[PDB]
């Protein structure tokens, strides 16, 4: 597991989404360097205009690139599931609005680490902060809490993302996540800890398609 991650690894992300019946697809590419907890990716909405704000999809768009200190390496479930991979599911509840349910598979295809996701969004308000596009194109840092889910031979993760609204307020996005290995192979189940994350969003001045450039750093801690 850990070995597949000692250098720079190419990443491919493919998402098929349907939010309140607005269908869309996104392809993303870049690379991850888990030694530094670093990810660099560019995402493109290949179906035209993205019908939701780009920051709402960041969490959905590869925790195996998190930087686990040497003393915590026995708690790295993510890389221990590789290369066969793991299934990652979430329900993301946007306060006072709709919710996303996602199902993704994260695994190696050759030397490329792939995240393939299906996202379904329902109960959004037509002119709410999401379908209405009222969110600032930026992103706050936060802590992602991980706990072992022994029953499933996997983990449960939970955390809150606060999206900045254009009026100065916050749109809370409550995430409930579960991961389970794809193989029948062994994995490492962790003690409780958290991932500290920071994300910067930008635009490629040369790009005419609707898109998002993402630079992220994540380090595990709390042990």
């Amino acid at each position: 597991g850990e070995e597949l991650f000692t250098g720079v690894v190419p990443i491919l992300v493919e998402l098929d989404g349907d939010v309140n019946g607005h269908k869309f697809s996104v392809s993303g590419e870049g690379e991850g360097d888990a030694t530094y907890g670093k990810l660099t990716l560019k995402f493109i909405c290949t179906t035209g205009k993205l019908p939701v704000p780009w920051p709402t999809l960041v969490t959905t768009f590869v925790q195996c690139f998190s930087r686990y200190p040497d003393h915590m390496k026995r708690h790295d479930f993510f890389k221990s599931a590789m290369p066969e991979g793991y299934v990652q599911e979430r329900t993301i509840f946007f306060k006072d609005d709709g919710n996303y349910k996602t199902r993704a598979e994260v695994k190696f295809e050759g030397d490329t680490l792939v995240n393939r996701i299906e996202l379904k969004g329902i109960d959004f308000k037509e002119d709410g902060n999401i379908l209405g596009h009222k969110l600032e194109y930026n992103y706050n840092s936060n802590n992602v809490y991980i706990m072992a889910d022994k029953q499933k031979n996997g983990i449960k993760v939970n955390f809150k993302i606060r999206h900045n609204i254009e009026d100065g307020s916050v749109q809370l996005a409550d995430h409930y996540q579960q991961n389970t290995p794809i193989g029948d192979g062994p994995v490492l189940l962790p003690d409780n800890h958290y991932l500290s994350t920071q994300s910067a969003l930008s635009k490629d001045p040369n790009e005419k398609r609707d898109h998002m450039v993402l630079l992220e750093f994540v380090t595990a801690a709390g042990i």
